[PDB]
């Protein structure tokens, strides 16, 4: 599209209003892009993700919020929580949708422009990568269709292969 891009690397380095963090319910950093981010973002975002849990304790499967950035060359972080795989008849497709509505709709809330987004739950949380991409792309599509806010969505992907599965789901719209 004109406002939904397909870039391929490090999501760390993009410089958007809002990054997108694949995060645990804690919030308390990991290893795949969490560890990434928060490496990148410095001891400032930690802080805050710690004063978020204080006040509304582990952010539950499907949902998410928003935090200061530090040291990223963003202006927020925002923190979701994807589904863990299960097979596909846990509704983990519903929940990893809503994760990234939730995530679409906070980024709007708060003004923001411009989302940048990884593979949620297609790491660690071992959802099939091809299944989750269909989710992502329809999901986000659909949304922009229906809001002014964000203006720009960008899929970061960590490999060649991922971005090839977007670039033509995308396509395929
Ligand atoms: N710097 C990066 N930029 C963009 N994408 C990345 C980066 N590093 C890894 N990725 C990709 O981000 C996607 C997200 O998968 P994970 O980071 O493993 O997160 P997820 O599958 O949602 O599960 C999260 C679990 O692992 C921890 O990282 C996190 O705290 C949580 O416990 C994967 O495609 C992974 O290749």
């Amino acid at each position: 599209k004109t406002r939904i891009h397909v870039v391929q690397g490090d999501i760390t380095k993009l410089a958007v209003d809002v990054i997108v963090n694949a995060a645990a319910p804690s919030l308390m950093g990991g290893g795949g892009v969490a560890g990434a981010i928060h490496r990148a973002a410095g001891p400032a975002l930690l802080d805050a993700c710690l004063k978020v849990r204080q006040q509304q304790g582990d952010c539950p499967t499907g949902h998410a919020v928003i935090t200061l950035a530090g040291d990223l060359p963003a202006k927020a972080v925002v923190h979701t929580v994807g589904p863990v795989w299960r097979g596909g008849e846990q509704n983990e497709d519903q929940l990893l949708q809503d994760a990234y509505l939730n995530s679409l709709r906070l980024v709007a809330a708060n003004s923001y422009t411009s989302v940048a987004f990884p593979a949620i739950s297609t790491g660690v949380y071992g959802y099939p990568r091809a299944a989750a991409a269909e989710i992502a792309v329809k999901t986000v599509s659909e949304f922009i269709t229906r809001h002014a806010l964000p203006e720009q969505v960008y899929f970061v992907c960590y490999d060649e292969e991922n971005a090839h599965l977007y670039e033509r789901l995308l396509t395929q719209q």
